[PDB]
Protein backbone atom coordinates (compact mmCIF):
# COMPACT_ATOMS: atom_id res chain seq x y z
CA UNK A 1 0.00 0.00 0.00
CA UNK A 2 3.22 2.39 -0.33
CA UNK A 3 3.42 5.23 -2.61
CA UNK A 4 6.35 6.27 -4.38
CA UNK A 5 8.64 8.62 -2.67
CA UNK A 6 9.15 12.09 -4.83
CA UNK A 7 12.58 13.07 -5.59
CA UNK A 8 14.64 16.59 -5.67
CA UNK A 9 13.59 17.91 -8.63
CA UNK A 10 9.58 17.68 -8.30
CA UNK A 11 7.70 20.50 -7.82
CA UNK A 12 5.68 19.33 -5.23
CA UNK A 13 8.73 18.92 -2.83
CA UNK A 14 8.62 23.14 -3.01
CA UNK A 15 5.42 24.20 -2.70
CA UNK A 16 3.71 25.37 0.48
CA UNK A 17 1.17 22.82 1.64
CA UNK A 18 -2.61 23.33 2.24
CA UNK A 19 -4.12 22.86 5.55
CA UNK A 20 -5.96 19.70 6.13
CA UNK A 21 -9.64 20.52 6.27
CA UNK A 22 -11.38 17.29 6.10
CA UNK A 23 -9.73 14.51 8.45
CA UNK A 24 -12.61 11.59 7.25
CA UNK A 25 -9.66 9.80 5.10
CA UNK A 26 -6.76 10.98 7.00
CA UNK A 27 -6.28 7.99 9.02
CA UNK A 28 -5.91 5.78 6.04
CA UNK A 29 -3.91 8.28 4.26
CA UNK A 30 -1.31 8.11 7.19
CA UNK A 31 -1.38 4.34 7.37
CA UNK A 32 -0.43 4.36 3.65
CA UNK A 33 2.15 6.96 4.73
CA UNK A 34 3.94 5.38 7.65
CA UNK A 35 3.77 1.61 5.09
CA UNK A 36 5.86 3.51 2.95
CA UNK A 37 8.40 5.54 5.42
CA UNK A 38 8.41 1.56 7.03
CA UNK A 39 9.66 0.19 3.90
CA UNK A 40 12.30 2.86 3.09
CA UNK A 41 13.59 2.78 6.67
CA UNK A 42 12.63 6.08 7.38
CA UNK A 43 11.92 7.34 10.34
CA UNK A 44 9.57 10.65 9.22
CA UNK A 45 7.68 11.24 6.12
CA UNK A 46 5.89 14.39 4.66
CA UNK A 47 2.89 14.28 2.28
CA UNK A 48 4.92 16.22 -0.29
CA UNK A 49 7.16 13.58 -0.29
CA UNK A 50 4.00 11.42 -1.44
CA UNK A 51 2.23 13.88 -4.12
CA UNK A 52 -0.17 15.26 -1.63
CA UNK A 53 0.71 19.20 -0.78
CA UNK A 54 -1.56 18.79 2.53
CA UNK A 55 0.17 20.29 5.87
CA UNK A 56 0.64 16.02 6.84
CA UNK A 57 3.35 13.98 7.85
CA UNK A 58 4.06 10.88 10.03
CA UNK A 59 7.05 10.17 12.21
CA UNK A 60 7.91 7.77 14.71
CA UNK A 61 10.32 7.03 17.86
CA UNK A 62 8.91 -2.15 12.26
CA UNK A 63 5.43 -1.13 13.33
CA UNK A 64 5.95 -3.51 16.41
CA UNK A 65 9.48 -1.61 16.95
CA UNK A 66 8.25 1.83 18.03
CA UNK A 67 7.84 3.67 21.12
CA UNK A 68 5.32 6.15 19.68
CA UNK A 69 3.36 6.91 16.23
CA UNK A 70 2.59 10.63 15.12
CA UNK A 71 0.42 11.66 12.52
CA UNK A 72 0.44 15.16 12.55
CA UNK A 73 -1.61 17.32 11.05
CA UNK A 74 -1.56 21.32 10.53
CA UNK A 75 1.85 21.45 12.73
CA UNK A 76 2.77 24.31 14.39
CA UNK A 77 6.01 25.30 16.28
CA UNK A 78 4.88 27.66 18.92
CA UNK A 79 8.12 27.73 20.72
CA UNK A 80 11.93 27.11 20.37
CA UNK A 81 14.75 26.91 22.03
CA UNK A 82 18.36 26.05 21.61
CA UNK A 83 20.50 25.31 18.69
CA UNK A 84 22.07 22.01 18.19
CA UNK A 85 24.26 20.57 15.15
CA UNK A 86 23.16 17.17 14.28
CA UNK A 87 23.36 14.81 11.03
CA UNK A 88 19.99 14.25 8.33
CA UNK A 89 19.53 13.13 5.15
CA UNK A 90 16.13 12.45 3.49
CA UNK A 91 14.27 9.87 1.11
CA UNK A 92 14.10 12.51 -1.86
CA UNK A 93 17.42 13.07 -1.83
CA UNK A 94 18.69 9.09 -1.55
CA UNK A 95 21.86 8.77 0.04
CA UNK A 96 23.05 12.45 0.35
CA UNK A 97 23.42 13.41 4.09
CA UNK A 98 24.95 16.77 6.03
CA UNK A 99 26.65 16.30 9.70
CA UNK A 100 26.09 20.21 10.40
CA UNK A 101 21.86 20.97 9.62
CA UNK A 102 21.08 23.29 12.81
CA UNK A 103 18.24 22.68 14.47
CA UNK A 104 16.25 23.78 17.76
CA UNK A 105 17.03 21.66 20.56
CA UNK A 106 13.73 21.84 22.17
CA UNK A 107 10.39 22.74 20.54
CA UNK A 108 6.83 23.36 21.24
CA UNK A 109 4.32 22.20 18.25
CA UNK A 110 0.40 22.37 18.36
CA UNK A 111 -0.85 20.05 15.77
CA UNK A 112 -4.12 18.17 14.87
CA UNK A 113 -4.13 14.43 14.78
CA UNK A 114 -5.80 11.84 12.64
CA UNK A 115 -9.21 12.72 14.27
CA UNK A 116 -8.78 16.27 13.25
CA UNK A 117 -8.24 17.17 17.63
CA UNK A 118 -6.53 19.58 18.83
CA UNK A 119 -3.50 18.56 20.44
CA UNK A 120 0.47 20.28 21.74
CA UNK A 121 3.95 18.34 21.97
CA UNK A 122 6.73 19.37 23.55
CA UNK A 123 9.95 17.44 21.93
CA UNK A 124 13.68 17.89 22.68
CA UNK A 125 16.88 16.52 20.76
CA UNK A 126 16.08 13.62 17.90
CA UNK A 127 12.55 13.74 17.50
CA UNK A 128 12.35 17.72 17.91
CA UNK A 129 14.32 17.32 14.92
CA UNK A 130 12.65 15.05 13.15
CA UNK A 131 9.54 16.96 13.48
CA UNK A 132 11.76 20.51 12.16
CA UNK A 133 12.80 18.17 9.29
CA UNK A 134 8.97 16.94 8.81
CA UNK A 135 7.37 20.17 9.11
CA UNK A 136 9.64 22.28 6.49
CA UNK A 137 8.48 19.60 3.80
CA UNK A 138 5.08 21.49 4.34
CA UNK A 139 6.73 24.85 3.72
CA UNK A 140 8.83 23.72 0.87
CA UNK A 141 12.17 23.41 2.34
CA UNK A 142 14.86 21.01 2.21
CA UNK A 143 17.45 20.35 5.04
CA UNK A 144 20.44 21.71 2.82
CA UNK A 145 18.63 25.41 2.85
CA UNK A 146 18.98 25.17 7.25
CA UNK A 147 22.50 25.52 6.89
CA UNK A 148 24.35 28.35 6.61
CA UNK A 149 25.27 29.91 3.44
CA UNK A 150 28.66 28.86 3.05
CA UNK A 151 27.47 25.33 4.16
CA UNK A 152 24.84 25.17 1.53
CA UNK A 153 27.10 26.30 -1.03
CA UNK A 154 29.31 23.32 -0.21
CA UNK A 155 26.75 20.60 -0.34
CA UNK A 156 25.39 21.88 -3.39
CA UNK A 157 28.69 22.20 -5.30
CA UNK A 158 30.02 18.71 -3.50
CA UNK A 159 26.85 16.93 -4.70
CA UNK A 160 26.42 18.45 -7.78
CA UNK A 161 26.19 14.95 -10.36
CA UNK A 162 23.48 13.50 -7.75
CA UNK A 163 21.13 16.28 -7.29
CA UNK A 164 21.15 16.77 -11.07
CA UNK A 165 20.62 13.05 -11.72
CA UNK A 166 17.75 13.06 -9.23
CA UNK A 167 15.96 16.16 -11.08
CA UNK A 168 16.04 14.73 -14.30
CA UNK A 169 14.54 10.85 -12.70
CA UNK A 170 11.77 13.30 -11.13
Amino acid sequence: MVYPIRLYGDPVLRRKARPVEDFSGIKRLAEDMLETMFEAKGVGLAAPQIGLSQRLFVAVELRELVRRVYVVANPVITYREGLVEGTEGCLSLPGLYSEEVPRAERIRVEYQDEEGRGRVLELEGYMARVFQHEIDHLDGILFFERLPKPKREAFLEANRAELVRFQKEA
